[PDB]
Order: structure tokens, then sequence, then C-alpha cells
């Protein structure tokens, strides 16, 4: 459709903020993630669409880490993990997490 | 010297606990790290020692992530990073960090 840059997919050092309903203080953190624009590349002759099955950029290589939402009541699970992406590409509509200074989250 | 297993070097999902002098609550977390026994392999004929220059297992591949020691005074830096190891080996005495349920740190 429009111009592709719009960065394009790549591991990118961003920030998110982990917190769970009824845990006291939430926690922010930094982890490289893979986000970028993958084109649903139409080719020379159309009509073969759909062009590309929601090819969102998903993790080629992934390591997890997690922290520990401090103060959680003695009945809830404080261990909160997240991706630590190493490289990435674009394949089918893949679910993973969200499916197809610093900060604050309270 | 003695038997080598004693696991041997490998990325290993362990836990550490980040906290800084005069920040209020400390934070624990989980991150794969590379720890293992590397032998200072003496060979068939000695006298060529030292055997191997303090070949501690250090990170072949490494990604950083960091969290945010919550509540830090408005004059201190809450961003605390750590390794997110992908693979590893053994080379010279390499400095990096420490040079040659969950938890609590307060
Ligand atoms: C280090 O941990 C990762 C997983 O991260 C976990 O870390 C713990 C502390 C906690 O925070 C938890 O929430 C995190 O997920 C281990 O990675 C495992 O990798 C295998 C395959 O290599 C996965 O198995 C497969 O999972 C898929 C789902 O996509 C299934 O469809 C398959 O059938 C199969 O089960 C497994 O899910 C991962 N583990 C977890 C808990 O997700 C890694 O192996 C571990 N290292 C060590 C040495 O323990
Ligand atoms: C994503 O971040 C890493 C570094 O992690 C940092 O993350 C920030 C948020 C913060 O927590 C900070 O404390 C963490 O360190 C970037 O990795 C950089 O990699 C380059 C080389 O590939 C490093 O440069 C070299 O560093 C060596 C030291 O061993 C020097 O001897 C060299 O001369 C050279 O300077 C650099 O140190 C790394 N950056 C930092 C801050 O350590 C990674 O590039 C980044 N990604 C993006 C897209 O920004």
């Amino acid at each position: 459709s429009r111009g592709p840059l719009r960065p394009l997919c790549q591991p990118i050092n961003a920030t998110l903020a982990a917190e769970k309903e009824a845990c006291p203080v939430c926690i922010t953190f930094t982890t490289s993630i893979c986000a970028g624009y993958c084109p649903s590349m139409k080719r020379v002759l159309p009509v073969i669409l759909p062009p590309m099955p929601q090819r969102v950029c998903t993790y080629h290589e992934l390591r997890f880490a997690s922290v520990r939402l401090p103060g959680c009541p003695p009945g809830v699970d404080p261990m909160v993990s997240f991706p630590v992406a190493l490289s990435c590409h674009c394949g089918p509509c893949r679910l993973s997490s969200t499916d197809c200074q610093p900060l604050a989250c309270d």
C-alpha cells in the first residue's frame, strides 16, 4: 500500500510495565523485542489474494526472563516473565503474547 | 584435578536479586546465565603450566535486559540491567560483571 519505512522488523530495545490485578506495586522494565513493518507483498499479478496470512513479525530467537512483582499477597504468583528476543522474521499470524524517566503502571 | 561433573558450562536458569544502597524495595528476578566447570586441562606432559589462564566460563552470546528498582529516591538511577545469555564457552579471565518461593534482598 504505502511506503514501507516505517522502520521494518527488528529487535528494538523498548519498555513495558508488568503488573497484576491485586498486586501492590507494579514494575517496569526494559527488554529488546521484535517489532517492525512486514509488507503483505502483493506481486506483479493480483487476484491470488489474500496477499500474506497476517504475517506479523514474530520471534526468530527468544529467551525468557522474569522478575518478581514485589508485595504480592501470600496467595498470588509474583513471577512475571517476558521475551528477550535475539533476532526475528515474519511468518503466519502467530499468537505468542498479544495475539493478532522510565514509566508507571498502577 | 578431580572429576569434572560438576555440571560443566551451560546457560542455566538461575535467580539473583537487584538492589542498591538507599533504594527502598529491592527486586528479585530470573535470568538464564552461563555458569559451569571449565577444566584447566593439563595435558600429557606438564611443566608448560600455567595450564589455562583462569578460563572461567563467559558469555558467547549475550542480551541485556533491565528492570526498575521502584521507589528509588528522585536523585538515584533505578534502571538495573543484567545478562540474558544465549550460549557460552570458556576464554581468558574475562571481567564482565563479577570479575575473576523466590528470594529476598533488603
Ligand atoms: C529456562 O526457562 C525457559 C522458559 O522460561 C520460563 O522461565 C521460568 C522461570 C518462568 O518465568 C516461566 O514463566 C518461563 O516461561 C525454558 O524454555 C522452555 O523451552 C521449551 C522448548 O525449548 C518449551 O517447551 C515447548 O513449549 C511449547 C510452547 O510454545 C509447546 O508447544 C511444546 O509442546 C513444548 O512444551 C517450554 O515451553 C519452555 N518453558 C516454559 C516454562 O515455557 C528453558 O528450557 C529453561 N531452561 C532451563 C535450563 O530450565
Ligand atoms: C540494547 O541495549 C544494549 C545494551 O543494554 C543496555 O540497555 C539499556 C536500556 C541499559 O539497561 C544499559 O545499562 C544496558 O547496558 C545495546 O548493546 C550495546 O552493544 C554494543 C556492541 O554491540 C556495545 O558497545 C561496545 O561495548 C564494549 C564494552 O564491552 C566497548 O568496549 C566497545 O567499545 C563498545 O562501546 C554497548 O556497550 C552496548 N550498550 C550498552 C549500553 O552497554 C544494544 O545495542 C541496544 N539496542 C538498541 C537497538 O539500542
